[PDB]
């Protein structure tokens, strides 16, 4: 896998499930919490509305470098061209972005990077 070519689509779709994975074992190793809350516990890392949030911290304070900030951008795009109901679409690009940079520093095999930015989008959602 060509990382640094795949479309931004495929990129997300992988760090889609990236991140999920990382955020469902967060979860679990916090613990104190009945299986029946995990879903809705999970859904405040990653909706669209998270992963945005996320996004504009890490752009407003400079955490990327350029090629990661290039990556974001592109992420945003192009999205298959329809956008999942009642979800503002700015938002929905900003979530996408940040699913395609997982998704490229997983391909890489970055795994301390991704580390990194996981771990601070986790903090950034927990403070």
């Amino acid at each position: 896998i060509d990382a640094k070519q795949l479309n931004s689509l495929a990129l997300a779709y992988m760090g889609d499930a990236v991140y999920e994975q990382y955020i469902r074992y967060h979860l679990l190793q916090k613990g104190k919490v009945r299986p029946n809350q995990l879903h809705r516990l999970g859904t405040s890392f990653v909706s669209a509305k998270a992963q945005a949030k996320v996004v504009y911290h890490l752009l407003e304070t400079a955490f990327l470098t350029e090629e990661e900030e290039a990556v974001l951008r592109r992420g945003r795009n192009a999205n298959s061209g329809t956008v999942p109901k009642n979800t503002d679409v700015q938002t929905y690009r900003h979530s996408t972005a940040f699913e395609a940079l997982i998704g490229y520093h997983h391909l890489l095999n970055n795994r301390e990077r991704l580390d990194e930015i996981v771990y601070k989008a986790i903090a950034v959602l927990e403070e």
